[PDB]
């Protein structure tokens, strides 16, 4: 279906949530350069340029800023771009207008953070 466990793509915005590769990386933003096997990325931090390889759960989305361009990485507009409206902090999801495909203009309300990340 269009629901997926793995949720990486390529040419995101995602932010370290791990200490295990060293505190240096904790919270810092990195591109994710190539996905591996689904649910591994490769992974070039945006700070020092260092490459990692790291699993799907040593990294968040980035909820970039109102105005901003968004990749939907999973759920039914998945393969789409969008977007960013605003969020909603207290349910962890957003509104974007579609900007892809057959449904470009539609506003979605409520897409969850984890179904979108920001584009580099």
């Amino acid at each position: 279906t269009a629901r997926t466990d793995y949720w990486l793509q390529p040419e995101i915005i995602v932010k370290i949530i791990t200490k295990k590769l060293g505190e240096k990386y904790h919270k810092k933003k990195a591109i994710v350069k190539e996905v591996i096997d689904k649910y591994t990325a490769v992974v070039k931090m945006i700070d020092s340029g260092d490459k990692l390889k790291l699993d799907q759960t040593h990294l968040e989305t980035v909820i970039p800023a109102p105005g901003k361009r968004i990749l939907v990485l999973n759920g039914g507009y998945r393969g789409n771009e969008g977007t960013l409206e605003s969020i909603n902090e207290k349910t962890f999801s957003a509104t974007i207008v579609i900007e892809t495909g057959p449904l470009k203009g539609r506003r979605v309300e409520g897409i969850q953070y984890e179904d979108i990340s920001k584009l580099a």
